[PDB]
RNA sequence: UACCUGGUUGAUCCUGCCAGUAGCAUAUGCUUGUCUCAAAGAUUAAGCCAUGCAUGUCUAAGUACGCACGGCCGGUACAGU
């Protein structure tokens, strides 16, 4: 060879524990609900199963005395089929740059989904935990559980997101405008997010509590480290 | 298969209709090699009709002098068909 690599040097505390390798799953991060700020952290644990699916590339434009001025705004989905999905929108003066700007922003906003069973257990979840909703500006979706082998029955736009989530079988119902897909996709994304925030009788058992990764590994975060 | 997509603006988010989509049954266009199943003058004029046909029927057992046939030998109630 004659060419090295050097990629990523964290300037963030959370980034430093991952690069020095003390955190070894996303599940640690999420349990303390820490901010994520660097898009390499997510792409280190994953990035070996993340795909992108560019939904729309939509023009928008404002008005000035010299005429039109046009910016391109594109939406880009991201997700592995193991239950982590995310979504981002971004705009720029040119097309390709806006797409690549959206793939970064989408990595940042990745969240987990909680899957469950129709009513009888047989191992390996296949549907949504419970009947949930999510609204974004008078578009809404109502993800309703479904038995095995019925597939995802939805419009083409949410059929992307739910498929990327790894949710196998679902029924949906929409209300209001859905031709303004920027709302429609965010409303789907809203619905899948709420799954872990829905309290179920399962979760009534008490959580132990444990000290933060920041707390326990603080001796490695002070030597010269950020 | 518990589903949507295009269109009011310089641009955005709504309200709302229009158009797109699929099945079903009537008509119609164009095209048609083999097999099984088969709906068919209802929609309008319960308007009008040539011609042909669509309800007849006898057992040992209601009535046989058909001069019909037959008999064989006829008639005494009197054969058989």
């Amino acid at each position: 060879g004659k060419a090295g690599d050097k990629e990523w040097l964290p300037v963030t505390k959370l980034g430093r524990l991952v690069k020095d390798m003390k955190i070894k799953s996303l599940e640690e991060i999420y349990l303390f609900s820490l901010p994520i700020k660097e898009s390499e952290i997510i792409d280190f644990f994953l990035g070996a199963a993340l795909k992108d699916k560019v939904l729309k590339i939509m023009p928008v434009q404002k008005q000035t005395q010299a005429g039109q001025r046009t910016r391109f705004k594109a939406f880009v989905a991201i997700g592995d089929y193991n239950g982590h999905v995310g979504l981002g929108m971004k705009c720029s003066k040119e097309v390709a740059t806006a797409i690549r700007g959206a793939i970064i922003l989408a990595k940042l906003s990745i969240v987990p989904v909680r899957r469950g069973y129709w009513g009888n257990k047989i191992g390996k979840p296949h549907t949504v935990r419970c009947k949930v909703t999510g609204r974004c500006g008078s578009v809404l979706v109502r993800l309703i559980p479904a038995p095995r082998g019925t597939g995802i029955i939805s419009a083409p736009v949410p059929k992307k997101l739910l498929l990327m989530a790894g949710i196998d079988d679902c029924y949906t119902s929409a209300g209001g405008c859905t031709a303004t897909l920027g709302n429609f996709a965010k409303a789907t994304f809203d619905a899948i997010s709420k799954t872990y925030s829905y309290l179920t009788p399962d979760l009534w058992k008490e959580t132990v509590f444990t000290k933060s990764p920041y707390q326990e590994f603080t001796d490695h975060l002070v030597k010269t480290h950020t």
